[PDB]
């Protein structure tokens, strides 16, 4: 699954937003225009057992065109977002199986 953070003429949102996968597919995000991005995880919806500090990413990013990775292998729910793009309501959801 490929996402892009940003819209393709003015927009900010997690396109796509939120979407299942197979519990062993990888999740690349993209940065495809409106950086600076950031993706972190709230530790208020993530399961018990899944540290959301290891799928954060507290690092800033202003790369054009950088990408990240991302596997997660627990059939549930994990609810990411953009601290700084929170203003507008950039948010992230992937529902595993
Ligand atoms: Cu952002």
């Amino acid at each position: 699954a490929e996402v892009k953070l940003g819209s393709d003429d003015g927009g900010l949102v997690f396109s796509p937003s939120s979407f299942t996968v197979a519990a062993g597919e990888k999740i690349t995000f993209k940065n495809n225009a409106g950086f600076p991005h950031n993706i972190v995880f709230d530790e208020d919806e993530v399961p018990a057992g899944v540290n959301a500090e290891k799928i954060s990413q507290p690092e800033y990013l202003n790369g054009a065109g950088e990408t990240y990775e991302v596997t997660l292998t627990e059939k549930g729910t994990y609810k990411f977002y953009c601290e700084p793009h929170a203003g507008a309501g950039m948010k992230g959801e992937v529902t595993v199986n």
